[PDB]
């Protein structure tokens, strides 16, 4: 569960993910953390 409140964040975030870096270590860079469980509202999803 990723969640993030940004569309500059997000965007950048799975960009990263694209070249070959875990998207677990580009959200540690963006702030948008991911997270087992619980289900982030409509402004975390963003």
């Amino acid at each position: 569960t990723t969640c993030c409140p940004s569309i500059v964040a997000r965007s950048n975030f799975n960009v990263c993910r694209l070249p070959g870096t875990p998207e677990a270590l580009c959200a540690t860079y963006t702030g948008c953390i991911i997270i087992p469980g619980a289900t982030c509202p409509g402004d975390y999803a963003n």
